[PDB]
């Protein structure tokens, strides 16, 4: 159906760009008019969104072209201040289309709720007392949020970890594992963590302290793949084969050197965070999950991978935590976050997460390609 | 002197808040008009900032109250979508004022430019060749930006790192260490890395690949301290002494468990990134430097520290990379970034960096204090 190629888009006026988007999507007049004039976020909404509001602050709102996800073309809205990002994403997506576009998958939308318990004399024994009573705790967690349960989410499981060696004594930390459906999940799981805390306290005999989600959302992973052939990467100076080898050298550099990995992953987030902003979502949560995950091994490394396959084609992956929502907060109340969701066509939060990692992978590829092909001056 | 306490700000309308800010600072009618009306970022500017622009996207623009930095009251603009951030930062700043406010310092604005060298069988020897000729390399770097040197910046040093055994062969990586004065520094140091590459090839006999800044800006540190007394933290349910103990428990939990540290550090960036956005700065760069620094030890831990001093008072620190500019990127392009810098009063980029880490420290304190008393919900 949709054709995201957007021929000539980069050279069109903003008004003509918006008209072409509107035709492809069948946008209503009200939708297009959200960009007829500045001020689409009414001040009454802005004033209800955060505290001490005195006005609004604009960033450019753009659409990356050419993206295709599991064979379906998609248009990607992005909000950011920095040049080259949107063009690089668009151009790498153009190259990806020739080899099948981006292929994506994701896990269920599972989030951790931590419950921290201090002052237990026998924490290792208390862990087993909690695990034996897992079903009772899960049932309690699922008591209140009737809507979530009806929609196919809810607390699925508990894990319990112990930290024997802290300067503040031993700590037991229970994790509720919660399917949050189309929410990012923080209010859902924080509510459950506060709800089960008295019962955990009764089972363990400790004092509950923190009841709080984890932003290291490593059970809520999204995955993207891309493939590029050497003919597509040939430049005036370098064969495509040589460019592929240069990109592999750049990847190996990021995998060994944290000073490079930080910059390399920053480029991924140049692609991802503007889509988070465009959909009214929390970009600090996505950033923290991204970079903490990059150093889960004890070494801060690259979130993407880059290889050559047995045909000599460049293949990239991005697998990372990606907690986002279609509901909640500004995603619902900002008229342009709703328009962004309309432009994307996503029907679940995990579908939005899959587009996010495709854009992050495309952005990293574009950044590496530029650096690997620039002549010595 | 300016008074940042902003009486009843929480309950004034956006218009009345803006009028009061304008009166405190002596803003002109035309400056106040930039926030009183939508559209301060005109489309010809937005269309020139990034590619494929179709419009602009607003976030609320707020001011946190009560902040005081090295004895001087400071108004802090913040652009973000999530509720309770601005309120919690203002609340914690209120408490800090009673004990001297926030005390800050920072290093010189030093940034790394990486120059990756491949193609030689003797990287360990080539590193010494580069160090032997380091003055010649530094002089060439500095010939490329005479204005920066006159402004008191420039390349100060080089350091060279080797990776003799990678899966892609031997590499060595030179770092130019560059004082970038009031810029974030990326374009400034990339230019120097390009300029020295041919000399580094001549010295080493190798091939230069990547020439690029590092976002792990660990020579560009900003520092903040805060102190809170137990009487300030007493609640109806908890003695202030008990709250202090509970905050130390929360800190120890972040220091041992990355699932908590990621969330703890996310709470810091809730305060920092909105100031970065409000000043037209690159928040992906600040995020990447923050989270990579947090795992420099081989364990992803807390950016802040929390302790109790000899008087029983709670004392907090935040020391972290903080690469921001007053010039460069979009700092000058966005009329409201310029207005933010006027509201802040900052005259150097390191002064902005110091305010950023004070806000981050305040934000973390606010999150932990709520989690250690009634809970975040
Ligand atoms: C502040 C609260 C939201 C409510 O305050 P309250 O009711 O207790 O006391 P109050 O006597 O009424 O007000 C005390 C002072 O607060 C300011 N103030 C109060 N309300 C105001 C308002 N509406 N407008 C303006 N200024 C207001 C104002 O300065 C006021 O002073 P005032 O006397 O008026 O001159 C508090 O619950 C509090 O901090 N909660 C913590 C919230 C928090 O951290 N959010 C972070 C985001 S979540 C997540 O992304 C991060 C994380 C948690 O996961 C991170 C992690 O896990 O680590
Ligand atoms: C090219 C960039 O530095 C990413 C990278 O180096 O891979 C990102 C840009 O914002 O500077």
């Amino acid at each position: 159906s949709l054709d995201s190629r957007l021929p000539a888009f980069r050279n069109l006026s903003p008004a003509a760009r918006l008209d072409h988007i509107g035709q492809l999507l069948g946008l209503s007049h009200d939708d297009v008019s959200l960009l007829a004039n500045a001020g689409a976020l009414p001040m009454d909404i802005a004033n209800g969104m955060i505290e001490n509001v005195i006005g609004t602050f604009e960033l450019p709102y753009a659409v990356a072209s050419n993206f295709q996800i599991n064979g379906r073309d998609v248009l990607v809205p992005l909000v950011v201040e920095e040049p080259s990002i949107v063009a690089a994403a668009s151009y790498m997506a153009k190259l990806a289309r020739a080899n099948g576009g981006f292929t994506t998958s994701s896990s269920a939308p599972l989030m951790h709720a931590q419950v921290q318990i201090v002052g237990i004399q026998d924490p290792l024994n208390a862990r087993l007392s909690l695990l034996r009573r897992k079903d009772e705790i899960i049932e309690l967690a699922n008591r209140k949020d009737q809507l979530l349960n009806s929609l196919g989410g809810g607390c699925r499981d508990i894990e319990v970890h112990t930290f024997a060696d802290t300067p503040r004594g031993p700590m037991l930390v229970a994790h509720l594992i919660v399917d949050v459906r189309d929410a990012m999940g923080a209010n859902t799981v924080n509510t459950m963590a506060e709800a089960v805390a008295p019962l955990m306290e009764a089972i363990t005999g400790g004092q509950v302290r923190l009841r709080i989600l984890s932003n290291l959302a490593d059970l809520r992973l999204a995955r993207a793949q891309v493939r590029i052939t050497p003919q597509q990467l040939e430049t005036a100076e370098f064969s495509g084969e040589a460019v592929i080898e240069g990109i592999l050298d750049a990847y190996a550099f990021a995998a060994v050197d944290p000073y490079r990995a930080a910059t390399h992953n920053k480029g991924i987030m140049n692609g991802i965070d503007p889509l988070i902003v465009a959909t009214g979502n929390d970009w600090r949560a996505v950033e923290a999950g991204a970079h903490a995950y990059a150093c889960r091994s004890g070494h801060y490394g690259s979130l993407t991978t880059w290889e050559k396959d047995n045909n000599g084609h460049l293949v990239g992956t991005l697998e990372m935590p990606m907690p986002v929502g279609l509901v909640g907060g500004a995603t619902k109340t900002h008229p342009l976050a709703q328009l962004s969701l309309r432009i994307l066509g996503v029907k679940t939060a995990q579908a939005l997460a899959e587009i996010a990692v495709a854009v992050g992978l495309a952005q990293n590829l574009g950044a590496m390609r530029a650096l690997a092909t620039e002549g010595i001056q």
